[PDB]
Parts: C-alpha cells; structure tokens; sequence
C-alpha cells in the first residue's frame, strides 16, 4: 500500500553525495548502473522515499557504519517513486548510504539517458548515448532525490568500449581498465548541485578547445564531420564566459565548459552545468549551407545557457514554479550579454519586438499570471525578460548588477524563491512588492497622463481588448531634459510636480517597461508635433513605443484613428527598422481589410499613401541577401511590399533580376499574380474618418 502520497519528495530525507556508476552498451542499448547515495534523516523514518522512472531494481541495500540490511524495494511507477523500506528506522543525524543496483534500457524518446544516431560522411551508421534530464528525467537514468532543491555532490563514473569517449559534467579524472574491452571513466566529484543539471555523453565526437583569460577550458564537441563548424560558437562560448564572470563578479564556477552538438536533439538547448548541450543548428555554423542569419541564434543560444551556468545551476529554483524567472532571466541576459559582445549582430531589435508580442497575448482575457503554481520556449519567459528588463532600467543598470551579484553570491550552492532575488535587488524601493504585482497578476497597465501646467497627473488601470493594480516603476522625460526620471505609482492616481512648464512629457522610456501609456487632452498632438519636427528628440524605440500605443489606443477607443494615422504620417522621416516595422505592422492590416470589402477605390489611395510615405525609405535600400540580421528583414518586407503594389522602381529593377534569372518562397510569387465581428466594428468606426482623412 506505497507509503507516500505527495508528488513532492518528503522533506525529511536529504541526500549529501551520489556515486553514481553508469555503463551503458550502445551496441544492445541497455545500461547497467549502482547507485550509492549518501543520506541522513532529520527525523526518524524507516521508509526512503526516492524517483525511479523504467529502471529494474535488482537489490537495494543500506549501509551505516559497519553494517549492511537489505531494503524491501517498492514501486510506484505511475508517481515515478519507489519506497525502501529499511528493518529499523534511521538515526537523526547518522549518516547512511543506500545502494540501488539496476538495470534499464537506452530511451528512444530523446529523454533521460538516450540513443541517438548519425551516419558519417564515409557512410558508416554510429550511435551515441546522452543525456536530458530537465526537469524530471534524471531518475530515468539513476534513481535518486530528483528534485531541484534536494542538491547534493555528484561523482560519476561511465563504463565504455574504448571506441568511445564519455564527457560529464566535471573533467576526466582518471580512465581504468576495468575488464576486457571495457574502460572506466572517473569524473572528478561536482560542487554541489541539481539533479536535473547532471549530464554525461558516451560517443566518438572529436573537439576544439580555447582558454579563457580566466584559466578556464572552453570546449565544443562536435560529431567528426561537422567539427570544422564549431570554431564560431567555441569564440561565442569563450566571450560569453568572460563577460559573465565580469558581470556577475563570481568567477566560473566549474574547471571547464564543454559545448555539445548532439545530433537528433529535440530540446534547443539545455544548460547541463559544465556540459551544455545543444541541437547542431544552434551551435555549429556551415560555411556554405547556413546564412550568418544563424550566428544570431548560435551566439543567443550561448548566451542563454552560459546564463545558467551561474543563475540556475549555482543558484537553483526551489521548485519549477520560479522556473519562469530562470528563463527569463536567462534570456533577458541573452539580451544584455550579446549586445555587449557581439553588438554587429543588434540583439536590441529582438528582444522588444518579443515583449510586444508577450503583450499582444498578455492583453488577451485568456492570459495567465507569470508566477503560477505548479503541481507536477514560451511567452511567460518573454515577459519575465521584459519585466526584468523594466526593473533593471529602473534601479540604474549597476543598481540591479550588484542586485544580482549579492543574491548570487548569498545562495550560492542553496535554492532560492523568487522572492529572493527581490530582496536583494531591494538592498544594493520595496522592489519584492512591486515585482509581486507583475509576477501575481496577469496582464499590464494602462498609464493615462494629464498635464496642468507642471502638474502632471498619473492614473493606471488595466488594459484590456477586474480591480487590478500594479505598483508601476514609470520613467519619464521631457521637452526640457533629456535625463531619466523616475516615478513609482504605487496606487491607482498619483501627481508629480514639475520644476518648469514643458512642451511635450513622454513616459516608458526607450521602450523598456511592460506597459502602454495614453496622453489625454491635447498630449498626443504635442507628440506627434514633436515627431513631425524633430524626431531625433526621443530614440528609436521610443519612436516606436508611440507608434505602437497609438495605434493599440485606437482599437480600444482612446483615440480616434485619425490622431493615430495622423503620427503615422512622421514615418515619411524614419529611418530606423523598430519603428517602421511598427508602422508596417498596424497599418497593412488596414488595407489587407479594405480589399475584402468592395468599396476599393479608398483602398488604393490608401497603398498610394502608405507607398508614399516610405518612397525615399524604398529607395535607399540597396539589392543585397545580406546587412544588419534584422535590417535584411526590413529590405525583404519594404521591397516585397512596393511590389505587388506596382512601385515604378520596383518593377524597372525587381524584373531585370527575373530575366537575369530567365538566363539559366516559390509559392509566394506564383500566387501573388493577378490571372468578422472585430472587423465589422472596425471598418463601422474607422471607414469614414480614414476616409475624409485620406482626402485632406
Ligand atoms: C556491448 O555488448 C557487446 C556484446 O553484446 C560487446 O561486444 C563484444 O566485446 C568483446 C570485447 O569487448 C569483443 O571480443 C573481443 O575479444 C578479444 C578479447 O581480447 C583477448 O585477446 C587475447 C587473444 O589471444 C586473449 O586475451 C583473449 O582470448 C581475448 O580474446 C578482442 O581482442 C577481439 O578483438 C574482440 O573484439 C567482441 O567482439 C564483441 N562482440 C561483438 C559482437 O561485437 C561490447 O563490448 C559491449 N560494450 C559494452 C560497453 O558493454
Ligand atoms: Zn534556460
């Protein structure tokens, strides 16, 4: 009658250190192990509960000392537990060990300890074993406390052919003979960790190696084939690591990062401490088949899991309910780090372009809260890297450096609640009540400015396409100063003062909080003056934050589409791709409506304005398959768009390059040839206006 019944472990058993002993035939795709885990109790029990998931026990046994009893062994395979049973209880504070010995088969399913297969070059079929155990799989490899805050020290030891090489989390120690035609791997014993970050290789992958300022050994491991396109990601790793122990001032926290490409790997990435492991396309760049479009997600991806190194393996979630602000954070130093190491590559324009999609669904009544409970790549990751990012421009950026720097440094080798990283971000600002009401609460706030004179009013309600309310950290600036303001509006109004009158006041500065703002009274025409004018007055971003609220007003009728079309009209001047994109974005959808409904001769002065309002950007954009990674995208979507809509220069050029081609994506072409209650409303409102606005 198994005698647990909570999915979590019980809290009363911890284990110290595992030797775990792996051997595993590729060749028949069975492994064997033994499992001595070291343990105490802080109560009295005489049943262990720990996770096995397909492995068969064959004898379990618990030393103290020095004696030796056998334990009865049961199974629960549908908690993924089982239960030994010890004769007597175990002693509060003795230690004891347990040793499971076991045998299971190589999973096919691309989790736990894995087959996975390659045919080389020269023909031949080669088979590699590896593992995934984020987050639950480790027990398909060896049984064990698997959750992420029962840390413990691990030493592995992997039996192979000599044919193979065996890589793990921490560097080979020794290599033995241990029987014929059998090798013995001793990894040298981990720093204390997670289970799920455990990882170990057994494969024939040949390498490439580089030294970090710091002393550390930086590798990829590559299948012998494709080994000669590691050499990018391997100068990624070797900056990255660099920069983060910089960053984080904590230095690296293993003796060597190895960087693997298995081959049929169906996660993207994980962040295994000490050997990350990655699907070939996000790692290994080809010379020839690939686009430098590539290097983006290669060194992205990098930066992710070299992210984790420090925040996530040297300091762990206390459960996978904060698994949120692990990738959040993660990829918010996607961000941060790259824009700093490789800044040719523009990671800027990714990520808000991100948070406006998080907001896009984030607005919808569907949404969900970041911060969930949970009782057993995604848009709530997005938004804690928004979130973050909006916390950390509002502390200064070395504010919320040594923020994270003291958490890291506190809880180091420990797990941590969410909560944590706010209390020591708020001691370097009640920043674990503000971030609470982001965390807790779906969705995001409407900031509405009132200007009397100097005093300008602030109110917040949330948006929507409830009685909610967010502790919201505002930045702001004005006609007068180009320095950064700050507000925090605690409650649902609030004023500030300021010491002189000013022109035009602009709230979420560079684009970087999680939230829209609306100007009441005559705000927005300040603001579209103000883009009219002189549009190098705010940046880029901010550029875009306004276009984009703008026109997200208009559809929950705040503003009226002619104040909206009208700021539309500065872009004539834009030069820069996040805002245009912005423009693109919300005024196609308007005619791509107009042509369905057959009142079309509004339609085409509508494409003849939108046209005309980016000819001079249509031109100046020259005919290559290369530039900034994004700024490709904006000469791919700018010259498509001129063509189907008949720009002269477009088609004198763009069919010059077809009868260069008729000398010696395809669907696209070959279909754009000329051979509902949301709209309904939409069209019922906005017609007319856009009507009698187009005609002036
Ligand atoms: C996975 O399981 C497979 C079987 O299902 C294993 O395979 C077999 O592995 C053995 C050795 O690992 C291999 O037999 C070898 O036998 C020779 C051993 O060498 C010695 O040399 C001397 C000869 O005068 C003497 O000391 C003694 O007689 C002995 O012969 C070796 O030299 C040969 O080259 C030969 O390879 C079998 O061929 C393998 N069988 C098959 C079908 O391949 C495999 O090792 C397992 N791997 C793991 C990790 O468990
Ligand atoms: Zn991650």
């Amino acid at each position: 009658p198994f005698p647990w019944n909570k999915i979590r472990l019980p809290e009363y058993v911890i284990p110290v250190h595992y030797d775990l002993l792996i051997h595993a035939n590729l060749t028949t795709l069975t492994f064997w192990g033994t499992t001595k885990v070291e343990i105490t109790a802080s109560q009295p029990t005489s049943t262990i509960i720990l996770h096995s998931h397909h492995l068969q026990i064959s004898r379990a046994t618990l030393r103290k000392g020095l004696s030796e009893e056998p334990l009865q062994v049961l199974e629960h395979p549908r908690q993924e537990q089982i239960a030994l049973l010890a004769p007597e209880p175990l002693l509060v504070g003795l230690p004891y060990t347990v040793v499971i010995h076991y045998a299971g088969n190589l999973s096919e399913t691309f989790h736990g300890f894995y087959k996975s297969t390659y045919r080389t070059k020269e023909g031949e079929l080669r088979i590699l074993a590896s593992t995934q155990f984020e987050p639950t799989a480790a027990r398909m490899a060896f049984p064990c406390f698997d959750e992420p805050a029962f840390k413990a020290s691990f030493s592995i030891k992997i039996r192979r052919e000599p044919r193979h090489l065996a890589i793990s989390n921490m560097p080979l120690v020794k290599s033995v003979t241990v029987a014929e035609g059998l090798i013995e791997d001793h990894f040298d014993v981990t720093v204390k960790m997670s289970t799920y970050l455990v990882a170990f290789i057994i494969s024939d992958f040949e390498s490439v190696s580089k030294i970090t300022k710091s002393g550390v050994k930086v590798s990829v491991y590559a299948v012998p084939d494709k080994i000669n396109q590691a050499d990018y990601a391997l100068d990624a790793a070797v900056t990255l690591l660099e920069f983060y122990e910089d960053y984080f001032s904590i230095p690296y926290p293993l003796p060597k990062q190895d960087l693997a490409a298995i081959p049929d790997f169906q996660s993207g990435a994980m962040e295994n401490w000490g050997l990350t492991t990655y699907r070939e396309s996000a790692l290994l760049f080809d010379a020839e088949k690939s686009s430098a479009s590539s290097k983006l997600g290669i060194t992205m991806t990098v930066a992710h899991e070299l992210a984790h190194q420090w925040f996530g393996n040297l300091v762990t979630m206390e459960w996978w309910n904060d698994l949120w602000l692990n990738e959040g954070f993660a990829k918010f130093m996607e961000f941060v780090s790259v824009s700093v190491t490789h800044p040719e590559l523009k990671v800027g324009d990714y990520f808000f372009g991100k948070c406006f999609d998080a907001m896009e669904v984030d607005a919808l009544n569907s949404s969900h809260p970041v911060s969930t409970p949970v009782e057993n790549d995604d848009v709530s990751y997005d938004k804690g890297a928004c979130i973050l990012n909006m916390l950390r421009e509002y502390l200064s950026a070395d504010a919320f450096k040594s923020g994270i720097v003291q958490y890291l440094q506190k809880h180091s080798y420990k797990n941590t609640k969410n909560e944590d990283l706010w209390d020591s971000m708020a001691s370097i600002v009640d920043v674990k009540t503000m971030m609470n009401t982001w965390t807790l609460q779906k969705g995001f706030p409407l900031i509405t400015i009132t200007v009397r004179g100097r005093n300008v009013h602030m109110k917040q309600e949330h948006y929507m396409k409830t009685g909610y309310l967010w502790h919201v950290p505002l930045t702001f600036i004005t006609s007068k100063s180009d320095m950064v303001h700050r507000f925090l509006l605690k409650t649902k109004t609030d004023v500030l003062i300021l010491p002189e009158e000013v022109e035009w006041i602009k709230f979420n500065v560079g684009m970087n909080g999680y939230y829209i703002v609306h100007y009441e009274d005559d705000g927005w025409d300040s603001l579209t003056g103000l883009l009219k004018g002189t549009h190098t007055a705010v940046s880029s971003n901010d550029r875009a934050s306004l276009i984009n609220n703008a026109f997200q007003l208009v559809s929950i009728g705040k503003l009226s589409i002619e104040k909206a079309l009208d700021l539309s009209l500065y872009l004539k001047h834009e030069t820069e791709i996040m805002p245009v994109f912005q423009g693109l974005n919300e005024l196609i959808p308007m005619y791509k409506l107009m042509e369905k409904r057959d009142m079309n001769e509004v339609e085409t002065q509508f494409k003849a304005f939108l046209i005309r309002l980016l000819r001079d950007l249509i031109d100046k954009q020259t005919w290559t398959d290369e530039g900034s990674v994004s700024e490709r995208m904006l000469r791919s979507q700018l010259l498509l768009l001129a063509c189907v809509h008949n720009y002269q220069p477009c088609v004198q050029r763009a069919e010059g390059y077809f009868r260069k081609w008729k000398e010696s994506q395809i669907e696209f072409a070959l279909c754009r040839t000329q051979n509902i209650e949301e709209n309904i409303g939409w069209m019922d409102k906005n017609f007319d206006k856009i009507r009698v606005w187009l005609q002036s």
